[PDB]
């Protein structure tokens, strides 16, 4: 549906909306994907609008996390792992908010995946997701904290 999209991004952009009518139609057109195609396809139509689109930086914050909370209600582990990874590196996003998004995915991943695919998820999170050293050392110790709690 990428011919539907961009006659939508140009329609939007044509005409001089209140920031609230541009909201929900960029919410009632990512809804309507999110009901007609795959992750796959619907992040890169998510990419397309937040990039393009001239948005609210709290709204551009609010598309994220409701575009991560329906991916983690209908995403393989796999999957939304991909999806979280292209979020924080391709998303023009504040570095706090994408802690917010590392401890989302971190407490998706505690209810949704056993203890070696969060060993090997949270590995991957050290070494590819942005995070500062300071940030990466308090999740190394929450991570600690959770394991001790396995035992």
């Amino acid at each position: 549906w990428e011919e539907e999209l961009e006659k939508f991004i140009r329609y939007l952009k044509e005409n001089d909306l209140p920031e609230e009518e541009k909201e929900k139609l960029v919410r009632e057109f990512l809804r309507k994907a999110k009901e007609n195609l795959n992750p796959e396809e619907l992040f890169k139509v998510f990419l397309r609008i937040i990039n393009e689109v001239p948005l609210p930086e709290e709204f551009k914050k609010k598309l994220v996390e409701e575009y991560f909370e329906w991916a983690k209600e209908n995403l393989n582990p796999e999957e939304l792992f991909k999806v979280f990874l292209r979020i924080i590196n391709e998303v023009p996003l504040p570095e706090e908010f994408k802690k917010k998004l590392v401890e989302e995915y971190f407490e998706w991943a505690k209810k949704n995946l056993n203890l070696d695919e969060l060993k090997k998820v949270f590995e991957k999170i050290l070494k590819e997701v942005p995070i500062p050293e300071e940030f990466k050392e308090e999740l190394k110790k929450r991570y600690e904290e959770y394991m001790k709690k396995r035992q």
